[PDB]
């Protein structure tokens, strides 16, 4: 019952998303947007720092997900595991993980909004105190597919960016001490 | 987002389940039947059986539940703290719970009868290798209350019985090695 999740991550240097979400308004669909407020844990004796894991509870419009995220598996891309199952009650999951004896970690809180074209998803993050960055997501694709359209997406609407395997949670930690 | 659960648990020595079910059926309402099987978790720095804590995966008639139960607070009922959630996919959440380090302890299934009288809720329980066990949970009811309901519903059906606080998973290990 695991999958691998594959995607690029990009931090936009320009232009705005406003102005990106515009160029590619009439040839990719909008699929949804999405309010993502995630707490994320630690387990004191297995540092996930250390294993390069992570636990997060999400709330996405109202959808309650507790996901876990295994080690990156490529310096070319973001691929992790990931398990996720929908659990009925966001406080009392966050509730029964500490009771366990987990310990909240930090808060990211984003608006994503969500596109597709052609098996691919394009999700334009607004992120809480990191700023703005879109993130390419592959289904049933391999990693070499993944980073070509990636180059055709960035090059057809000259979008500047930097590319990064870094996760959102590890991002917000660098930029608090700065 | 915690609650108390509060019971009393009847090993039933006379009659049978069934011919107790035939002596309620009239002034007890039927609720539901429900299969149920448990697989329960230890934590390997903290063992749950010094704690008294219990991680539990329910299957419940293809329902699936994790329950978080705490300490026993009483010596007269079984009273403990319980939180739970419901899951969309057991498979998946078993996989979460082993990434995170748990480990399957044993696993409990049983048939279980409900009947309601008047904020009580009786509990016709055929545990698989254990037997027949009759539970009584009090909805908003103190502890005197659902033990002076509990010694009425024994004499009015005339049901022998032995009384205990031991949940299932510690009456199957003892039952296992004898
Ligand atoms: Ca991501
Ligand atoms: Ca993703
Ligand atoms: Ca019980
Ligand atoms: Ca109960």
């Amino acid at each position: 019952g695991s999958y691998i999740e594959r995607e690029i991550k990009l931090r936009v240097i320009s232009p705005s998303l406003e102005e990106i979400e515009e160029r590619i308004r009439n040839n990719y669909t909008f699929i949804n947007e999405e309010h993502q407020i995630d707490i994320y844990y630690n387990n004191p004796i297995r540092d996930f720092r250390k294993s390069d894991e992570a636990l997060r509870l999400r709330n996405t419009n109202g959808k309650v997900i507790l996901t876990y995220k295994g080690p990156k598996q490529s310096k070319e891309t973001k691929t992790r595991e990931e398990i996720e199952v929908e659990v009925s009650d966001l406080h009392k999951m966050d509730l029964i993980l500490r009771k366990l004896g987990f310990i909240r970690s930090f808060q990211v809180e984003k608006i994503r909004k969500n596109y597709k074209y052609a098996d691919f998803i394009i999700s334009l993050d607004s992120i809480k105190e990191l700023g703005e960055f879109i993130e390419i997501e592959g289904i049933n694709k391999t990693e070499k597919e993944l980073i070509s359209f990636v180059d055709e997406f960035v090059k057809k609407h000259q979008i500047q960016y930097e590319k990064t395997i870094k996760s959102y949670l590890e991002l917000l930690v660098e930029h608090a001490k700065k």
